């Protein structure tokens, strides 16, 4: 049965999609069910259906977006805004709301506008990816390198506005991002910073601007579609060395984290963002959960056992990148050498020193931590048949006791459902992230439904830990957003105030966040 | 006359005064004209009185906060919050809005709620000032370091507050605020970040929480009143060396910054904020101008002279500090001198070097840029009898021809309103600043109309130059405001829609930044 936005009825809906050909052109609206299911979610949660998309509009320009934008509140259509769209682990391209029309700005809004060298910094559209820029960047001898997630194909603008991060010195890319141009909810077209101050060329130099700093609002937010955004790019070092140190035992978690922080804190000697990944999460990059066992439940111990001495990792592998001339990478090797030494049975690799399958994980953090893009990672995936994943990343003190206590909860809860403890914990500079990914069969409804209940469980335990999580999934925004509820919800009551005066006919990305326009609160949607 | 909030009756206001000391005791609000003459602008700007007080309250806690401002909305009083009110250059503790109720957080509301020495960070209440925690710093042995700005009695989070700025590698404050707790317009308390997530560790440790990150919101803004603030604490290195690089040459300003841009945006081997302060600047700070020039105008080419030759600087001084073991250092300050020793006449000295009466900005940048607090440029104003400043603050791209044109063009100006030209330039990795300041003196009516109409001239001639301030002073806050202009006024449009949503008594702060609540929007206050 088609799928239609809240309260629009066929005819209207007709009506809207034919405004919308006559802005774009009738090619770049998409709304038969065959087109669409390209931008379901690929990795669906839950058994029944949920996020379903009505149309795809693919606009060509910033004056565009604006007429969409005015034709959705002209109908009450809600609009869900991408990049390109590969939000994978939190909802792919679909829309909390179903019904939703997608503004895929990537699509044809994707040139680089300027990449300035002496400055250091890009001005992009949303639709150029990681590997777009690369090759810009390559192909004009830049001496310039860009900050990537593990996945190449995703958006430079797209990730830095649900606040995703990548692993080189520039890791935090809302941090780096500077300036943006967006369209407000009634189809106003605004510039923060010094993109306000007309025929400034310090846009893409300093964030801030004059009064109130708006733009961290516009980050995993319904407030607007963006049209523009600025990103710092850091000097490429003369040289690099990536390194794995293989840690023999679960139990080390709680030495290797205590160890980690003084070596971060202060950016060296751990110069880049630390990883420490386990042995489930580096097998699944390089092979399938059959080749270890194929019965029922979780993985037992001596399959563990054989994962670690057939691929000569340990339980946790940490995965670190050092730049600069050849004497202080190899003074920093040293003081990290010496310090993780302290762990019994712990042993160390450089990327020149494992050409197995084991080091394949190494050879692409040593991709990823240089900002060379790579799609390695999708390997994951075929972990277990139609494979899929759901991420689960709740943030909390660089502690290693409270790295065991969630090692532990967390894997206590996977067992339940018979879902392996996919993990690392990374950190900052002062917090730590327990990076979760939980890998299943997308074709299997069971599967899906179970991965639902289990990662709503998941987010209860963590918060009555505590912990609350930095990003998640559409499926589980409302929960989330529920957790963060200090002086009985005082944080989302004043995003409802913001989006209310902004989009006063809750028409962009209903419910992202947690976060819902009057016209759809407490409506169960 | 006595000073009375914009359509409050006498009888309305005692009423009010009342019900304020209901809350927070009799002697903790001051509304006498008397006690009222100590919250005036120290360093006013216009000939004509403004930016009255009406009155002040001094509340002891978040909840007589939440009351007061119960109260103001209640009876339509503004209310201007401060911490230490000590916004000296831009306002001092004076309200934007003549007739509003001066909140001042700070005089009761000054613990140091936490200082954690293994992830590095301080909770503050916003009466701490950098002295303040300095103390509880030394006196407990830490091993961590505050960034302060040039003088230390503001207040670690109202410094914050309008992004003020230090000078050690932690010179951005609002980078390193993480977390914050806010008294919003009608009175109900938020916490922001993990802040939001009870019973987390991490409210210092991560700064964005989940959902849109509003902390920004509440800088250079009118959308709350901050109780508690969160800060990063950087780690003292083991070692420092600060140095002074004197140039000879007005004209060597295009090449200082030229090199400056290449040694800083990789964060080496300029480590701290570098700063190029000129003879004006540093002979104030150690002399007053008659010693020098008794005459009517601007100051000759020859008494120029005579300054560089008896305090033995440059006209345009580099200031600087290297932190690390000591061969780092010596490193480092090798690279800084085969740079910068490539301008002809540049000169070179060591904190260790120079104790004579011209190196004691040194002394004094040795002391800031390690994180000591000062109150050595108090001298600055005693340039001249009841000397006061107004801070003049220009964002740009790091060229030296763009320094050269901003150095002429004020220059030119000064010169026209027989002001000196007290100027440096900063870089932050990629944005310059520069950074003026006019003294002069306060009691002199003629003297201070001419501050603000030769300020309103540099902003405007500024902007057509396409350059905008960072921060500014109340009588220049409509007018800044103005010059961000882009979109036919989009970003002050956001702005006024969030203020009037958050704010709908128009309570807050009216006109910080040009934001004007809509009771109070077009009406020449
Ligand atoms: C195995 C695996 C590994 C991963 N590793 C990482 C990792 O290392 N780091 C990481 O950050 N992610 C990681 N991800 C998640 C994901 O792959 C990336 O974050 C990806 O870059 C996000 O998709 P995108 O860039 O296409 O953004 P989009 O899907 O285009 O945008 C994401 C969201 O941002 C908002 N948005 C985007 N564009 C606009 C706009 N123009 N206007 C308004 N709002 C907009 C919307 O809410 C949208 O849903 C991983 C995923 C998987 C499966
Ligand atoms: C010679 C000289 C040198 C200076 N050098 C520097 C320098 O190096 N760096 C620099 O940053 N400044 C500098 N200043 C400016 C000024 O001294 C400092 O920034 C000072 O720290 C600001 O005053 P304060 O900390 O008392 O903040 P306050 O005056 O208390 O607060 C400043 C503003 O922040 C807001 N605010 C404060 N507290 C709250 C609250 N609780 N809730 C809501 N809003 C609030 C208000 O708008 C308030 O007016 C200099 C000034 C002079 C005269
Ligand atoms: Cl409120």
């Amino acid at each position: 049965t088609r799928t239609l936005p809240p309260g629009v009825s066929d005819e209207r809906f007709d009506a809207a999609l034919q405004r919308f050909r006559d802005v774009v052109g009738d090619k770049w609206v998409l709304s038969t069910a065959d087109e669409l299911e390209a931008f379901r979610d690929p990795y669906p949660v839950g058994a029944a259906e949920a996020n379903l998309p009505s149309a795809v509009v693919s606009p060509e320009s910033t004056e565009q977006v604006q007429d969409i934008v005015r034709i959705a509140n002209e109908y009450g259509i809600p609009l869900h805004p991408v990049s390109t769209g590969k939000n994978n682990g939190y909802g792919g391209a679909a829309p909390r709301l179903s019904g939703s029309v997608i503004v895929k700005t990537g699509e044809r809004m994707n040139r680089i506008l300027e990449v300035n060298e002496k400055y250091g910094y890009a001005l992009l559209e949303p639709g150029v990816t990681y590997f777009d820029l690369y090759e810009y960047l390559q192909s004009h001898d830049s001496g310039l390198m860009l900050d990537c997630p593990d996945l190449g194909w995703g958006s430079v603008v797209g990730n830095t506005l649900d606040r995703g991060v990548g692993y080189t010195p520039y890791g935090d890319h809302f941090m780096w991002q500077t300036g943006l141009e967006v369209v407000l909810p009634q189809g106003e077209v605004m510039r923060t910073g010094m993109g306000a101050l007309p025929g400034s060329d310090a846009w893409q130099l300093f964030p801030y601007g004059f009064g109130p700093f708006p733009d961290g609002m516009f980050t995993q937010s319904n407030l607007g579609i963006v049209t523009k955004m600025g990103i710092a790019l850091m000097q490429r070092p003369p040289a690099s060395q990536s390194f794995l140190i293989t840690f023999d035992k679960e139990e080390d978690l709680e030495q290797i984290v205590d160890i980690m922080l003084p070596l971060r804190i202060n950016m060296a000697p751990l110069q880049n963002v630390p990883v420490l990944r386990n042995i489930f999460m580096d097998a699944a990059a390089v092979s399938k959960r059959t080749e270890w066992f194929d019965g029922d439940g979780p993985m037992p111990a001596e399959a563990i056992e054989r994962m670690k001495k057939d691929l000569d990792l340990g339980f946790w592998n940490f995965y670190g990148t050092l730049y600069g001339p050849p004497p202080l990478i190899e003074m920093y090797y040293g003081m990290i050498k010496e310090a993780f030494g302290k762990i019994p049975g712990a042993r160390f690799f450089t990327h020149e020193e494992r050409d197995d399958r084991g080091g394949h994980v190494l050879q692409d953090r040593h991709k990823i931590n240089n900002g060379i893009p790579s799609l390695d990672e999708l390997q994951l995936l075929d972990w277990v048949p139609n494979g899929g994943h759901i991420g689960f990343v709740p943030v909390s003190a660089p502690d290693g006791r409270e790295a065991m206590k969630q090692f532990e909860m967390v894997r206590n809860r996977a067992n339940e459902y018979n879902k392996d403890y996919m993990a690392g914990f990374t950190i900052g500079l002062r917090e730590m992230y327990h990076v979760c990914l939980f890998i299943y069969d997308t074709a299997d409804p069971e599967a899906r439904e179970e991965i639902l209940q289990m990662t709503k469980v998941l987010v209860r335990e963590a918060a009555e830990a505590g912990y609350g999580e930095y990003r998640t999934h559409n499926a589980l925004m409302d929960d989330v957003m529920a957790t963060f509820n200090w002086g009985d919800g005082a944080l989302l009551k004043f995003h409802e105030k913001i989006k209310d005066a902004l989009d006063p006919n809750g028409i962009i990305a209903p419910g992202k966040s947690g976060i819902w326009p009057q016209r759809f609160r407490g409506q169960n949607l």
